[PDB]
């Protein structure tokens, strides 16, 4: 980009490529995302022009949006590491509980904010959660499946991760609710605690069945209306819910209680971000500094 010196490619996002770049003029270092073509929708640039005002300490700041040459560029504040990398870097020892708790609390603050402003993330995963040396964690790469759409990959040959997808999306719900973000965050919470993905499906049905095998195949009792969902099949196997203490050992009962509420099948029973913030698990929340190697 004529106005930026791509320092390096920092990823192949779900819409385009992401580069670390320096503003040749201001000297500020940013994350530049080049969006995918033949005119670009306007309803999108509005949805985007909306996210620019969605400013919060736990939401990656969207600095500028630029539509030019069938290319759409999003300029974001740069963060040095994502949670996926940090989790991999902490796999032998694990992220200390106080830090896991701080991160979970901050992400819920970010989601409570998004949700109170009627914005859904829709694609939370460790790779889209950015952290800095001061102990903050922020939501990045908001989905925008209602502003541009959800492509088969990202833009070119790239398998989309289904591990954090809410069951209602997998069952074909046409309208997502804020609850899909709580589900994804609960999956991330579990993963930070156990150091292993909770539901690592490699296909939509395998993702769905891995969820069913752990939480039990949903029925009308725990999820009213489930058997009437678009992709629900009466032929789905009937798995019994496994004991919850076996899922995230050795997480304490306060943590397990909160997680169970973030993982309720029925989107309406699923705890809201606002309510989760008041959960007993956060009585002793603090803000530790992570050990980051950059
Ligand atoms: C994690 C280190 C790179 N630094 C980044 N810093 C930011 N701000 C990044 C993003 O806003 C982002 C992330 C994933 C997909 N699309 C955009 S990436």
């Amino acid at each position: 980009m004529e106005n930026f010196q791509k320092v390096e490619k920092i990823g192949e996002g779900t819409y385009g490529v992401v580069y670390k770049a320096r503003n040749k003029l201001t000297g500020e270092v940013v994350a530049l995302k080049k969006i995918r073509t033949e005119g670009v929708p306007s309803t999108a640039i509005r949805e985007i022009s909306l996210l620019k005002e969605l400013n919060h300490p736990n939401i990656v700041k969207l600095l500028d949006v630029i539509h030019t040459e069938n290319k759409l560029y999003l300029v974001f504040e740069f963060l040095h590491q994502d949670l996926k990398k940090f989790m991999d870097a902490s796999a032998l020892t694990g992220i200390p509980l106080p830090l896991i708790k701080s991160y979970l609390f901050q992400l819920l603050q970010g989601l409570a904010f998004c949700h109170s402003h009627r914005v859904l993330h829709r694609d939370l995963k460790p790779q889209n959660l950015l952290i800095n040396t001061e102990g903050a964690i922020k939501l990045a790469d908001f989905g925008l499946a209602r502003a541009f759409g959800v492509p088969v990959r990202t833009y070119t040959h790239e398998v989309v991760t289904l591990w954090y997808r809410a069951p209602e999306i997998l069952l074909g719900c046409k309208y997502y609710s804020t609850a899909v973000d709580i589900w994804s965050l609960g999956c991330i919470f579990a993963e930070m605690v156990t150091r292993r993905a909770l539901f690592p499906g490699d296909s939509e049905i395998d993702q769905l069945f891995r969820i069913f095998r752990t939480l039990g195949t949903p029925d009308e009792v725990v999820w009213p209306g489930v058997t009437s969902m678009p992709d629900y099949k009466p032929s789905f196997p009937k798995w019994a819910r496994q004991d919850f203490s076996k899922v995230v050992p050795p997480l304490d009962e306060d943590g397990r209680s909160l997680l169970s509420q973030m993982l309720h099948y029925d989107p309406n029973k699923r705890i809201s971000a606002k309510a989760a913030l008041a959960h007993p698990f956060f009585q002793d929340v603090t803000k530790p500094v992570p050990h980051l190697r950059l």
